[PDB]
Order: C-alpha cells, then structure tokens, then sequence
C-alpha cells in the first residue's frame, strides 16, 4: 500500500511540534510555498527548486549535517522519536549515498528516495 | 560476554560454503593466519594488520566495493541471504561511516563496529 498515513499517532505529534520553528526559518529563507511542501508530503513527487533548498535548510537547522553540510544519517535517525526508529531504518536503507552537485540537490535526492521507499510513512512539514 | 551463535542453521551454511573460495584467495594474497580469523570471529576483537587486509580483500572479492575500493553498504546488504537482513540492519546501524587511513583500516573499522554491536551474530570466515 502507498497512501500516506496521517492520524493522531503518526507522524509523531511531538516531532511535528519541534519542526515548526525550523519550518518558519526555512520557508522564509527559501521562499518555497506551504502548498509545495504539502504536495510533496502527501501527494506526488514534484520538482520545485525552492523546495529542494528548503529540504537542505531543514537538515542544517535540525543539526543533522556534517562539517561539509552533508546529511549524517546516524545523527538524523537518532534525532527521531524512538517510535519511528524501525520505520525510518527501512525507509532509508536503500538511500545511503546521495548524488547531486549541490547540497539542495542531495537533500532532494534523499527526500525523493525516502518517499519512493515508503510513501505511506514519508512526510514533510 | 555474549556467546556467538554457532549451530546447524547459523551462520547460514550456504553462505559459509559460498565464501570458501574467497577465503582461499584472500588468505593467499594477505598472509593472514587461519587462527587470527577464527579468533576474531569467535573470541576477542584483536589487532592484526594482515587480518585487516584480509577483511578488505573479502569485500573486494565479494564485489561489494565502489570504484575506489570503499565498502558499498547497500551492495553488501544485498549480497547477504535474506535470513541475515534484519540482523545486518541492526548490526550495522551505528557503523555507516568508516574511519581509517587505508582500505584495510576502514575494513577493520567495519568488522570491529559490527562485532561490537552484535557479538552473538557476528562471524568471520
Ligand atoms: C528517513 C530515514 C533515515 C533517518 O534513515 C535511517 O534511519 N537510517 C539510514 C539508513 C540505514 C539505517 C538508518 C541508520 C541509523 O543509524
Ligand atoms: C527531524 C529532522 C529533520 C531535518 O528531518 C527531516 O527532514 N525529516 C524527518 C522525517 C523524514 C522526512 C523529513 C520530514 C521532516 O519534515
Ligand atoms: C554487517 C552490516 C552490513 C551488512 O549492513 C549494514 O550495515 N546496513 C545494511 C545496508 C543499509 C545500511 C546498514 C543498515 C544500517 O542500519
Ligand atoms: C558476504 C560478503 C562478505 C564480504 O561479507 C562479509 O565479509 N561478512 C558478512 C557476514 C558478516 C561479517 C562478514 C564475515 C564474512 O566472512
Ligand atoms: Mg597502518
């Protein structure tokens, strides 16, 4: 099955709360639209360049990047609620090695790969 | 101290059989001893420079490396029998980004991290 899980327990409401100020910072800096984000989260993969840089910005603001700004997958996994540790592991297991010229492209590569792997449990806010 | 699982079903006999010719090539190329391998497999983590190179050689002969000889963890996971996939997921989750000067150092880093993470299921042949 592929239709997104959205209910009282998933995505973890406390993670969603935590991401709010990061969303404000990153949406403001990038100029992506709230709709672009929700369409990527809940509907079809699409290509929006400002959305790619929003994705990058989130990783930086969440402090899950290395000294080159590349996503550190252990840091990221560890930053998630324990309730989604298994789902996250399987979502990411064929998305270890991002490709792309810029950080925005690599950020996008990761989000696209996750959503392809587990569309039901993938979300973006 | 947790006991390595060694019985009729684990490590998977078919994998053990398949790896015999790789063991022969790599021991011949690196000059590691049979005893060094078995002791790393079943007893204490230990430092042996030829053993580190044997470990690198196995990755190479198993064709689970990238163009520069570094371990590609997806190719590796995919090379294992399905019976081992879950075990490998958890064994390797803290072990994504090997450190070390040489390919042999990085191969050793991975084997040590795996054996540290799950000494029950870790083996080396
Ligand atoms: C969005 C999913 C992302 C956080 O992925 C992971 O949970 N990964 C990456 C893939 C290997 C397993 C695990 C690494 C944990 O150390
Ligand atoms: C938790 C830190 C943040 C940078 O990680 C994420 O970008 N995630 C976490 C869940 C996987 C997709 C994505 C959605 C977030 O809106
Ligand atoms: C001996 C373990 C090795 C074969 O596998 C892994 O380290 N994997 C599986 C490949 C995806 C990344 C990682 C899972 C991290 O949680
Ligand atoms: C199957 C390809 C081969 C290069 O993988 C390994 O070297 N493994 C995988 C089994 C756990 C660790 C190690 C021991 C095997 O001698
Ligand atoms: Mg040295």
């Amino acid at each position: 099955d592929t239709t997104p899980r959205r209910d009282a327990e998933y995505p973890p409401p406390e993670l969603l709360e935590a991401l709010k100020p990061l969303h404000d910072i990153c949406l403001g800096k990038t100029g992506v639209t709230e709709e672009a984000i929700k369409k990527f989260s809940d509907e079809e993969i699409h290509e929006d360049e400002k959305l790619k840089c929003y994705m990058n910005c989130l990783f930086h603001e969440a402090k899950v990047v290395d000294d080159n700004g590349d996503v550190h997958l252990e840091k990221l996994h560890d930053s998630l609620p324990s309730s989604m540790h298994d789902i996250a592991m399987h979502m990411g297991k064929r998305c270890l090695y991002p490709e792309g010229e810029t950080l925005c492209d690599k950020a996008f590569w990761l989000h696209k790969c996750w959503k392809q792997s587990d569309p039901k449990h993938y979300f973006l806010v």
